[PDB]
């Protein structure tokens, strides 16, 4: 590959949750074992299985594995570390303080932003340490620093002192400036960073990971290199039109990239038959009829509990927009009124059919715009009183995802207030995080009482999950942090299911195994009640189409 060339000490990997990277981490530091020089990867993701596939246990101690001379193993949790961090920044107070400043503090220091900014502090104690990065000469992580931590930790400001603001996870922060500074710092020179970008053949997550390399090369990153995971070989297509039709999307995303990660060195990594589980699968990376519930019985369960809201939820590149279009349309043609909020200006889903159908409404909220509405609004609110430092760093934090979120269900609030007895399905619903802080904080924009949502018989906050392992994951930690936030998900989407589409091909095969897999596991123990929408051959961009994903 062009990215293992006369690589540096330390090399990261970021993009989408579950396009691969742990696997390329593997396969990178097996390849630079056999080689002759002594690597130290450090896997993130505590339920990773790495242990699994090199054949030994991993821990917070380094161990090395017998299997490959010269490598060594590590782990970091990010949870633990969080965990500690709400330990030993909430037990000196609990008892003492009242439990409104108790349920606040809890709250800051929890959720997805907690978690980032502690797995970049474990970073950070990797680098710079005394003979961690002197006796290894490479180490490969297997997750980087997203561009905001990054610009968040640089940046200087007295940190001691913690309205929806992200800043809270910074107080935790206990080693001193200069580490953090000089981590910064070896992590942007090239000279030691060699940060490579991994991204599914597809629109929406390589035009997300094309916003994650503006970021990162805003931060001061120079160069960079793009690896494109998961291009279905040609020949696989051979007798089957699903195959087909993949192979002909993933050509058309390849042939239109963003223009902005042309320059960048592209790597191209077939989809290997071989199930990556163990040491001779990772070794040469680098070289059925399906019967469960359809979304008809949702729309039945819906349909039967009328006057809700339908507000789906999930990570994003997950189908979220296409299966709330659907659901909206399905409702429409029964007669009952519909008021479908999508959030993606980028392609228009239901349009024309506004007019063709008499009850059937939309709204598009632009979610780039709103957020830089709610930064300006909140920047001149809590921003004259602190001095240029910290309205600096105020300016920093309202760049994270909880900002954006904000901003968005903001809109959505009166969207849902001038909505009455009818039915409003959303386009992507807060996480717990935000709501609890949202409703904590709050005891132009107004946000709807966390009462309604709470409510189980008019908010149904629907979870749209693809199947694979991390994203099951995923998934499931946001549905944990939803119920913390006292609201149950009705329901659950598993999306592009393979083996719930015609699939006569080896390749195709296997991964509709892997995703029985992982339905019969999201049956068991993660939803009372599932359906499953097959990957549709023709992109659902239509009106008459849509139809498809509601009655396969
Ligand atoms: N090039 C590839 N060929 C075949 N399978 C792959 C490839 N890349 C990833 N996978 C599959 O993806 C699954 C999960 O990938 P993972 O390493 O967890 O990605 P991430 O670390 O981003 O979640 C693995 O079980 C593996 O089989
Ligand atoms: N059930 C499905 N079958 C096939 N393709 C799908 C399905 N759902 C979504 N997609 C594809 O995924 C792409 C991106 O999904 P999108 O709905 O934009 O994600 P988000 O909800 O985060 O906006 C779309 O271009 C769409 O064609
Ligand atoms: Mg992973
Ligand atoms: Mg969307």
């Amino acid at each position: 590959m062009k990215f293992l060339q006369l690589p540096p000490r330390f090399m990261f990997f970021t993009g989408k949750g579950g396009v691969g990277k742990t696997s390329i981490a593997c396969a990178t530091s097996i390849q630079l074992a056999n080689a002759g020089k002594r690597v130290l990867l450090v896997s993130t993701d505590p339920a990773s299985n790495v242990g699994q596939v090199f054949g030994v246990d991993i821990g917070n101690r380094v161990t090395p594995i017998p299997a490959v001379p010269h490598l060594s193993a590590l782990e970091i949790d990010p949870e633990a570390a969080a965990s500690a961090y709400r330990e030993r920044l909430v037990g000196p107070v609990r008892g003492v303080l009242p439990d409104d400043v108790v349920k606040g503090i809890e709250e800051s220091l929890s959720g997805a932003c907690t978690t980032e900014i502690a797995a970049f502090d474990e970073f950070t104690a990797l680098l710079t340490n005394a003979v961690l990065t002197a006796d290894y000469q490479h180490i490969i992580f297997d997750t980087a620093p997203t561009g905001h931590t990054i610009r968040l930790l640089q940046l200087p400001g007295a940190w001691s002192g913690f309205d929806a603001s992200c800043l809270g996870p910074l107080a935790g922060l206990e080693k001193q400036r200069t580490q953090y500074k000089a981590a910064v710092e070896a992590l942007a020179d090239p000279l030691q960073t060699r940060l490579v970008l991994v991204a599914r053949a597809q629109q929406a997550t390589l035009r997300e990971v094309a916003r994650t390399h503006e970021e990162l090369a805003t931060i001061g990153i120079k160069q960079q290199h793009l690896v494109i995971n998961g291009i279905l070989p040609s020949a696989e297509a051979a007798n089957d039109p699903l195959a087909a039709a993949i192979h002909e999307r993933e050509q058309t995303a390849l042939k239109n990239i963003p223009a902005t990660l042309t320059s960048l060195p592209r790597d191209l990594v077939q989809l290997k038959p071989f199930n990556l589980v163990g040491l001779d699968a990772l070794r040469q990376l680098l070289t059925i009829e399906l019967d469960e519930p359809g979304m008809g019985d949702l729309v039945d369960g819906i349909e039967a509990d009328g006057h809700g809201l339908v507000m789906l939820m999930g990570k994003g590149g997950v189908g979220k927009t296409t299966l709330a279009a659907a659901i909206a349309v399905e409702l429409a043609h029964r007669g009952l009124p519909v008021h479908l909020t999508t959030s993606d200006p980028a392609a228009h889903l239901t349009d024309t059919l506004e007019a063709s159908l008499d009850n059937l409404t939309v709204s598009r909220i632009d979610p780039h715009a709103e957020t830089e509405r709610y930064r300006q609004h909140v920047l001149e609110t809590k921003g004259a009183q602190l001095d240029a430092e910290g309205r600096a760093l105020l300016e920093e934090d309202l760049h994270s995802p909880c900002t954006e979120e904000i901003a968005v269900f903001q809109a959505f609030s009166r969207i849902i207030r001038e909505a009455g007895k009818k039915f409003v399905v959303m386009d992507t619903a807060p996480t717990g995080h935000t709501l609890l802080l949202l409703d904590a904080t709050g005891a132009t924009h107004f946000t709807t009482p966390m009462m309604q949502l709470r409510d189980p018989n008019q908010t149904k906050v629907l979870v749209v999950t693809l199947a694979e392992t991390t994203p099951v994951l995923e998934a499931a930690k946001l549905q944990a942090d939803l119920r913390r936030a006292g609201i149950e998900p009705w329901a659950w989407i598993i999306n592009t299911s393979v083996a719930a589409a015609s699939a006569k091909s080896p390749l195709l095969r296997q991964r509709a195994a892997n995703e029985l897999r992982e339905i019969n596991a999201v049956a068991n123990h993660h939803a009372d009640r599932y359906a499953v929408v097959p990957l549709l051959k023709e992109e659902p961009i239509g009106a008459e189409r849509l139809r498809a994903l509601i009655h396969p």
